[PDB]
């Protein structure tokens, strides 16, 4: 009842529109280039040389990642006073500003304007991904917090998909009317504002400082729906006491921290090969690359619609695959059949013209790529990032792997246009290279964690430290 009502609330107000961001970006992407060729051409009376439009098309896909960066920068100075259902409306205010300052660029005739809403929206999906957990894990009974955990991913996955739907050019891949793909954004917010606000609270976070009991009680009361709450309330005060009783450790002293030293290369490289490995380039230029591949022009927007399906399939199999699969095995083996299937995807688009149906394996190498990394390291580092520390919700651990996977995020994002200009046949050789290297370093590195103490992981990375 409440608890699915607040974390299917909560779900299509964040994760929703992350998704939904990540992949709006390549169906209008024609529109937007004469749109941008137009503005330049009035402005200053010269036209625009490929590499430039290039170049501006790529700041633009890739300035979502330095807003993220910022925003998760700035999440944790916020979080200490403005707690999480308040930075949820405040979340909700920044996309509303931002989908109406993207919506209406083409009747002002500004692409900085664009260029802003795009940032302000990088800053929004940096508070979203920063803040959701944090509210449903702890609305959330222990019993049934996979499936919350779940959750925020499988609705990253349909905001993808949702995304993809968008743009075909029956619905709103038109000429004229290309600028409402921002302004879509408007109804999940709205949606967001009406349903949470009239939610209880999240308990923990006034019962760590404000210390309101009788609100906790009613929460905790409203969440579980029995009046006996005791075991839960007795949990928290416990647990509370011990993370006071402990002094946090900043990022400075963490990095120089010689105990935690594989540790954080270890995350840092885990961070760094599953954003270099891509998927945000094969949603950013989905068009594009299938383009690219011998698939007729008129037929794309489909396999874009294909691929979010699929992309979802995958997530939803995943939610029960993971628990029983493993860890460490699942990643490299995800890391090791994301190498190969871009091997098979190069090697489909160095020779396509020696058969006509060899266009065609481009799309299946595409869905292979994406349940492999769907069904896979898509979500084990989530939770990879807690089992490897001590508090396992540190956050010097998280400051570090958000800065590491927004700045990886951006390159990738400014840099793929390049690289296709680049190398056209074989630009995806980079990325089996990258995933291949990240495979070996994590299966050399990387040991077991599911069913796993933290003790016994210490034990042993004090051994593997040789100190
Ligand atoms: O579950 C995810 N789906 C994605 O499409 C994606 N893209 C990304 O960077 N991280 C994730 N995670």
């Amino acid at each position: 009842c409440s608890l699915l009502v607040a974390s299917l609330a909560g779900a299509f107000g964040s994760s929703f529109l992350y998704g939904y961001n990540l992949s709006v970006v390549n169906a209008p992407t024609p529109y937007i280039k004469a749109f941008y060729n137009e503005s330049w051409e009035r402005r200053h009376g010269r036209p625009i040389d490929p590499d430039t439009l290039t170049l501006l098309w790529s700041v633009t896909v890739s300035i979502f990642a330095i807003g993220g960066l910022v925003g998760t920068l700035i999440v944790k100075m916020i979080g200490k006073v403005l707690g999480r259902k308040h930075t949820l409306l405040a979340n909700n205010g920044f996309a509303i500003s931002a989908a109406l300052l993207m919506a209406c660029s083409l009747q002002a005739g500004a692409f900085e304007m664009l260029i802003v809403g795009r940032f302000i929206m990088g800053i929004d999906g940096g508070v979203a991904l920063s803040v959701l957990p944090m509210y449903l894990s702890e609305i959330s009974p222990k019993e049934i917090r996979g499936s919350l955990g779940q959750v925020t991913a499988i609705f990253i996955c349909i905001g993808v998909f949702t995304g993809q739907l968008l743009g075909l050019p029956e619905l709103l891949g038109k000429e004229s009317t290309w600028p409402y793909l921002f302004g879509v954004i408007v109804v999940p917010a709205v949606v967001q504002l009406l349903s949470l606000p009239f939610l209880p609270d999240s308990p923990r976070y006034l019962l760590l400082e404000k210390h309101n009991e009788a609100r906790a009680v009613k929460a905790f009361q409203t969440f579980l729906g029995k009046a006996d709450v005791s075991q839960e309330v007795e949990e928290v005060l416990a647990e509370s006491r011990v993370q006071r009783s402990i002094r946090l450790v900043s990022v400075l002293e963490l990095l120089r921290a010689p105990y935690v030293r594989w540790q954080v290369v270890t995350v840092i490289v885990t961070m760094a090969c599953y954003q270099l490995c891509g998927l945000n380039a094969i949603w950013f230029y989905t068009n594009s690359i299938f383009g690219k591949a011998g698939i007729p022009p008129a037929k794309i927007p489909y396999v874009t619609l294909s691929t979010g399906g699929i992309e979802t399939l995958a997530a939803v199999f995943s939610g029960l695959v993971i628990e029983h699969l493993g860890r460490r095995p699942l990643l490299i083996g995800g890391f090791g059949l994301m190498g190969l299937f871009f091997g098979t995807l190069t090697i489909t688009l160095t020779l396509q013209d020696h058969a006509p149906w060899v266009p065609y394996l481009s799309i299946v190498g595409i869905l292979a790529i994406i349940a492999s990394f769907c069904s896979g390291p898509g979500g084990i580092p989530f939770i990879l990032t807690g089992e490897f520390f001590q508090q396992s919700q540190r956050p010097a651990a998280f400051i570090i792997a958000g800065t590491v996977n927004w700045l990886s995020n951006f390159a990738v994002g400014l840099l793929f246009p390049f690289i296709q200009k680049s190398l056209d046949t074989y630009c995806f050789l980079v990325f089996a290279t990258i995933c291949i290297t990240g495979a070996i370093y994590l299966y050399f590195v990387l040991p077991e964690t599911k069913n796993r103490t933290y003790a016994e992981i210490s034990q042993a990375f004090s051994k593997r430290n040789k100190a």
